[PDB]
């Protein structure tokens, strides 16, 4: 119960934090809430599924630290079927296609739609990765929502729609729920709209062969009983020489150092001796988890590959349960299924119905966007909704609501004391991602290895090479989709030339 | 040990359910975190102040509860000192004034701000008190921030000024940090406009005598051992016949039930068994509290009385450090004050300087706008920054930011088994103010007294009766302030 270093939480940042820590030598506890590690990821393994991943699952390209972690701990990844067409539904009716973004043929609505995802990404080239409170206009953007964003931006109800799935779907929460600032931040730190949001070249890329859960689990495995299990953390004490550490069952921890490795607002249910400073106990009330439910259906086969559709599925329209689809059929062609998710509102409104319902709609749902019939005979059915989670609070991350991020945002990982905070959400790339926990739980842990005196300030932020086995291809634009005027941009155009 | 209802939190909300309980003849516990009660209100004694509120201190018509309350238990109020001028201060120049809102001249400006202040009651009366989410348009202004309804509805700078301001000083927050749903719920719940923002028949009209602190004081009074304090609630558990609350120092306490008596968000510090439901464990991770530094500058006289001004003072302004003031002297003339506060953004801001620092931006902002050398002599200074307080998160009160209110209001007050909700954010009436906390603790009580068959269903929720020491005037409105046109109005004329 004498340590060098109390890591509250066992999630991927926690572990990943602990076995750096390790490593280097020092005498590390890892304090998890649950009775397992891995947190906002889960595999549940069974004998209907063998595995199935029911929180965080993919990784990309540009995600090297997640990706030289899980190498290092033996684990492989698999390439997600992309194979055969896309599908948007909208309206009632699918429309088959392949790239980045559904084809749009209406010239206006075409102009409407390439200014919309350049211009993310050109306010996003505004926003510093490290420092987004100090964007030149960060005031501004953060005093908006993104709904009030897209309602200035998008000049066609179609651009609009897409724009309001793209956002629920990044980060499960509503347009009119989040900061246009911090939403702007959240896509260019994963490097911009098609990145975060494609499957292949994306963030969607891959899966690990026997789910993500290994990786927590893994390092638990190194960890030995330094993981302490059914531990939640309820009191810290920096008043004295030692930090003191208690925990829900009864236990007293000592440390020189702790890292917060839990969300933000989880550091709620720690009581802390001293008060921490105002601006992180405001903080920790202004930074709310979305709202999701994941849910599989199993099928006897990948039924839909014979129809040439590789189950990606973006799915418009209020009625739809789930808004987005994925083939989550195991890398060998078996244990078929359908990954889907409920997200925002729809997480808290569905979430009243039981299982068996809800396997219901959404097997009529994608009977409907497939058309094929087969989808009303699944074999099997898993989901979790995250919002019931006490140790979580949602997923997939964090969000700011308008005005937080630029009055709260430099302290969410300024160290309090000799507390210091990993955490996906204080990472500078892929936050809100396990490649973003990897980043924050090693950065944490070597702020603490500078201030023991072990290494100097300059290997704090420690780049990361490429991998070699998931390369990144550039995101690249045509000179069309560079130069063509927006709609008020032609406007303006017809205006001048009308003189 | 063991008892019928252990009450989480001793502000005004948790005595006064604890007291309700006691008197009806039930063992009450009241575990308080601080070692202290009241909570959000605060009264600090000293020689040279004699007392100060740090925290809530007024009380005004139609507050019947907290007024009852606090006359039963042996306290007095006195009036809010408006005898005299009240100054606006816009664009570096004071103009003094009577009335709910500063005189407008500008045909254009004076439309304008009639219209603003008229819309927001005309939407308030179609959002009912005890289910804002019931209001027929409730997701349509859920889902915009009070700035972006201000950006629709003003079509001046000086109404959107003002209005601002009015935002900042009733909640603590900027306007485009709450929703447009709940400020407007806010406002109406408080019966309206002119009723919240007035001193003189309004939420400002008295204070108590001695410090409002006295409530909670003379309650812990009453209950004597029942009130443990330096008791942080860190775990529940309702798994078992009796629910079963632990504290931070190690302490156990069993009861038939809980009332939880503290700021929503602040439920997350307590660790529960079985999790609590999906609705509530989302819900206190999306309600903040505001920011505010309430400061009270003394001086040898209220000179600002000799000027024909009483001391309020509305104060427009990004360098202004303070934009709402009263007099804060005590009745007896004596022990003259102002009583400013730091307002949301700005709490933020100035946090960072000294005291002392603080003492001199303020006091050179009052010679400014009380035109008087006068402020520049200050003889005492306190203040108290609520956004440094763990067991509070803020002052006064709860915000909803946009989309909160219509998603998870529905689960503020909402029973989880044996665990009822009190605290001033579940009132229906007054919520955020010390009536609400009455209110809220009453009710929360009562709700137990009918799960254990000791009342009806139809007495849970119970009238007050009129204060007869503080008795409320109507509210009136002139035939022009009905029917005069707004900005877009007039111009659907040309
Ligand atoms: C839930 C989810 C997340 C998710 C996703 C889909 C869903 C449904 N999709 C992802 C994806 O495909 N690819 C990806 O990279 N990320 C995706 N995510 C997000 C990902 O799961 C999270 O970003 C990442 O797992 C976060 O890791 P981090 O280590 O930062 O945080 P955590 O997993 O929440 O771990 C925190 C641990 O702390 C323990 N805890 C909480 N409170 C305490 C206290 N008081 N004491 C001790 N331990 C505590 C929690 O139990 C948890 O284990
Ligand atoms: C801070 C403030 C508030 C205020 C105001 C000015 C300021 C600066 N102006 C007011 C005014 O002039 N008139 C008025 O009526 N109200 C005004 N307010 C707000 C008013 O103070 C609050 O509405 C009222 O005091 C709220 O009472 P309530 O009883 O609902 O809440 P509380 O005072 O926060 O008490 C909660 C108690 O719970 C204890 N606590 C917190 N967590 C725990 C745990 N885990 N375990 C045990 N106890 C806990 C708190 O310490 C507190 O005592
Ligand atoms: C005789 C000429 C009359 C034509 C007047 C043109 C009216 C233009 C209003 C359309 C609003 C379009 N959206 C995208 C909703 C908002 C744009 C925001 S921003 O205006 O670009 O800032
Ligand atoms: C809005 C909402 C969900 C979306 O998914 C894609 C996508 N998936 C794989 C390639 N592009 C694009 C897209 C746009
Ligand atoms: C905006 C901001 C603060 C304000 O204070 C008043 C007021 N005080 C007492 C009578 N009216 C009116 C008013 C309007
Ligand atoms: O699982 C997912 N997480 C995501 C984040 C952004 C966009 C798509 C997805 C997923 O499909
Ligand atoms: O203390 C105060 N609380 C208020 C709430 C609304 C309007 C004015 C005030 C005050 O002056």
């Amino acid at each position: 119960n004498k340590c060098d270093v109390v890591v509250v939480g066992g999630g991927i940042s926690g572990m990943a934090a602990a076995k750096l820590l390790h490593d280097s030598g020092l005498n590390v506890v890892v304090l998890e809430a649950r009775d397992r590690v891995g947190g906002r990821t889960y595999t549940l393994r069974n004998q209907k599924v063998k595995y199935v991943d029911l929180g965080g699952s993919y990784v990309g390209p540009t995600q090297n630290r997640i990706l030289r972690l899980a190498k290092e701990l033996g684990l492989e990844t698999y390439k997600v079927n992309e194979v055969e067409r896309l599908i948007h539904h909208v309206k009632g009716k699918s429309y088959p296609f392949r790239g980045p973004f559904p084809p749009v043929w209406n010239p206006i609505t075409y102009l409407d739609h390439n200014n919309f995802w350049r211009t993310m990404d050109d306010m996003g080239r505004e926003i510093p990765s490290d420092a987004p409170w100090k964007a030149p206009l960060a005031e501004e953007w953060d005093n908006m929502t993104m709904k009030e964003l897209l309602d200035k931006l998008c000049w066609t109800e179609s651009a609009k729609q897409l724009a309001t799935l793209f956002v629920n779907l990044c980060v499960t929460a509503e347009t009119h729920e989040v900061s246009a600032l911090w939403f702007l931040w959240y896509v260019k730190q994963c490097g911009g709209t098609t990145r975060i949001i494609s499957t292949t070249n994306g963030g969607q890329e891959r899966k690990f062969v026997g789910g993500s859960g290994q990786v927590s689990e893994r390092i638990m495995d190194l960890l030995g009983d330094r993981v302490k299990l059914e531990r939640p953390v309820i009191y810290i004490d920096q008043t004295r020489e030692n930090v003191l550490v208690e925990t829900l069952n009864h236990e007293m921890y000592e440390a020189k150092y702790v890292i917060s490795a839990i969300p933000p607002t989880l550091g709620m249910k720690i009581h802390f001796n001293p008060p921490l400073p105002m601006m992180r106990n405001q903080m920790i009330t202004r930074v709310p988890l979305g709202s999701v439910i994941k849910c599989i259906v199993y099928y006897k086969e990948p039924f839909w590959r014979k129809k040439d559709y590789c189950g990606t599925m973006i799915i418009d329209g209020e009625e739809a349960p789930v808004a987005y689809t994925l083939d989550d059929t195991k890398p060998e062609g078996n244990y078929a299924a359908i990954m889907g998710f409920i997200l925002a509102h729809k997480a808290r409104k569905l979430a009243r119905l039981t299982k068996e319902e809800r396997l219901k709609k959404l097997c009529e749902l994608y009977a409907k966007v497939l058309g094929s019939l087969e989808a009303l005979e699944p074999v099997h059915y898993e989901e979790k909704n995250w919002c019931e989670e006490q140790y979580s609070g949602g997923c997939y991350t964090t969000y700011f609501p308008p005005g937080i991020l630029t009055q709260y945002g430099r302290v969410l990982r300024q160290p309090v004391d000799r507390i210091y905070f990993a955490g996906t959400e204080t990472a500078t790339h892929w936050s809100g991602y396990m490649e973003g926990a990897v980043e924050a739980g090693e950065r944490a842990a070597r702020e603490i290895l500078h201030a023991m005196g072990k290494i100097p300030e300059d290997e704090i932020w420690q780049s990361e090479p490429e991998s070699v086995d998931v390369p990144a291809q550039p995101i690249t634009t045509t000179f069309l989709e560079r130069h063509l005027p927006s709609v008020p941009g032609l406007l303006r155009l017809i205006g001048l030339t009308t003189i």
